[PDB]
């Protein structure tokens, strides 16, 4: 498993495309965990054997499947290696396996579903119901034999690194994100944002978390554009199951509304993502090639509603 | 409050503080309470200890209170930018290690006075002048009314001025050329973590090395003028040279001054490019310190030539 000459330019670079090649994506991940943490952070047998068991509980749903997991892991490697001085060895060790396992055992189906349809998870988890599953897969799969990656750390190293994951992975419930910008986007402006302080730093990285997640938008266009087919493939067929129960679905999950798509990219990207990567630009800078390709998307959606 | 011009120019890193003397202890307590904010030092505790700090720097050409105000100015600008990174008590520290890190500075280097055989010289082998700016700095914090970390705990006083200490003993040129390499190599490896103590220390090494050095990094006209004040003390130091018998470097000597231009473009392309180059990589905010320090270069070149 060596990776080829254009994969290792490439990869280095924000608005990288994993490819259609799903055997590769496994070798792809272990590269970035060995320049991103180090070749001796994980023993190469463990880290296999839990890569392709997490593979294994993602399911074969139009999005938010196997190759969403590596893309966000992706962009998250991107972030710590411009960025790379900030991480403690924990985060460096932490960060990248949280976002390989940040939707694991995904349904297809938004939080705000199983609560209506009343699925099991939704009692056992109020709040951020499909995250805290997430979490507690994660969790379930480094108890299997061998695939402790994280077995040579002290049991405080141990419990740091699971708090590291379980936080970075609730992040990603985009309901969360809105307060959480907002703290950060106040703390800046004031400067009274300080990475020492461990609070404020959990904050960073769950806005990092959520940059990573909604990193399609940051792609060139033709990537952003195919992406985009397979999360309202998702969301429409979410909207199929809300007539179902006999609740109107809103527009956004509507196939009877696929023409005010465009118009409602528009509002997500002015509303939620280009808000989310400028405060990560200005407490990140170097992380300013995913604004500049989510402004450059923006227009592309803004020249879609004009027709041409 | 400054005014107008001073508060919009100062955030700028290649900022010229003025001629005029008694406004650089304003200009000073306006940078610490921006970066650290208005609740960290008393003010009339911090007014005597500034007062106090410029009194016991002397009256030479270039390592003088100007000096000291101006490489702090570029260190409350590199804070400024990287403002997230550090605790409260570096940026507090920082500033004031900056302030008094050529405290009671002669005008001559750590080699004329081992050679002369300085009382100093035998007391501290190495960074001989370093090692009595630090030395200086806790003489004054231990007057009557002039220990403004006295709200600290026991454990924060101690860690400040540690920061302090090493900070100062970091601008003994002789010891950046070692810290640069070590950080280069970290860099490119991805070993370098600002959440190990050590490697936290050298990037502030660096740091302090940067803004001691900022003269290179203003406008041509200030970079050009505060050289004549270099040149000065080098001079005067070659002649106390020649006065033991010893034939100084060509640095020192007076006799070759029109070698300046080259002896200044070996200086950027050996020391100073070199310096805020790795700054920019470590700290990619400090940027303007590198392009302002090429385009520098390029005036000196054009000297050279005589365009
Ligand atoms: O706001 C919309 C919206 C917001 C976010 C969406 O999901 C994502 N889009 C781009 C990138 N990433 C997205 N997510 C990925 C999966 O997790 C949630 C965010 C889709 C539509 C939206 N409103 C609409 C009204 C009518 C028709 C279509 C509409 N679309
Ligand atoms: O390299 C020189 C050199 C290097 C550094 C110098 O001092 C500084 N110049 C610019 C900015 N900062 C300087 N220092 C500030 C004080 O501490 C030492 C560095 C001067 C000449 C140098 N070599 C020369 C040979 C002949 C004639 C003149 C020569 N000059
Ligand atoms: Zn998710
Ligand atoms: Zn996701
Ligand atoms: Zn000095
Ligand atoms: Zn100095």
């Amino acid at each position: 498993f060596t990776l080829p000459v254009r994969l290792c330019k490439e990869i280095e670079l924000f608005h990288f495309d994993i490819g259609p090649f799903e055997n590769m994506w496994p070798g792809i991940f272990v590269y970035m965990v060995h320049r991103s943490c180090g070749t001796s952070c994980f023993e190469l047998e463990k880290l296999c054997r839990f890569i392709m068991s997490v593979k294994k509980n993602y399911r074969r749903v139009p999005y938010h499947n196997w190759k969403h997991a590596v893309t966000v892991a992706h962009c998250m490697y991107a972030i710590l290696q411009n960025n790379h001085t900030l991480f403690t060895d924990l985060e460096r060790k932490g960060l990248l396996i949280a976002c390989l396992c940040h939707d694991l055992d995904h349904r297809g189906f938004s939080n705000s579903y199983l609560q209506k349809f009343d699925h099991p998870l939704a009692a056992l988890y109020s709040t951020s119901t499909m995250e805290q599953h997430h979490f507690s897969q994660t969790v379930s799969i480094l108890q299997l034999e061998g695939h402790n990656i994280f077995s040579t750390l002290s049991s405080s190293e141990y419990e740091q690194v699971l708090e590291i994951i379980r936080k970075a992975i609730i992040a990603t419930d985009l309901a969360l994100y809105f307060g959480n910008r907002k703290q950060l986007e106040e703390m800046y402006q004031t400067g009274s944002l300080n990475l020492n302080n461990q609070s404020h730093r959990d904050r960073v990285i769950g806005l990092m978390m959520t940059a990573c997640d909604l990193c399609s938008v940051t792609k060139l266009w033709p990537v952003t554009k195919l992406t985009a087919n397979d999360i309202y493939a998702e969301f429409w067929a979410e909207g199929d199951e809300m007539k179902k129960l006999g609740i109107q679905p809103i527009p956004m999950m509507d196939r009877d509304k696929k023409d005010e798509v465009p118009q409602g990219q528009l509002g997500f990207y002015n509303a939620v993502a280009i808000p989310c990567y400028t405060t990560l630009t200005q407490i990140l800078p170097p992380t300013e090639p995913l604004l500049k390709a989510c402004r450059d998307n923006l227009s592309q959606w803004e020249k879609v509603i004009r027709g041409e």
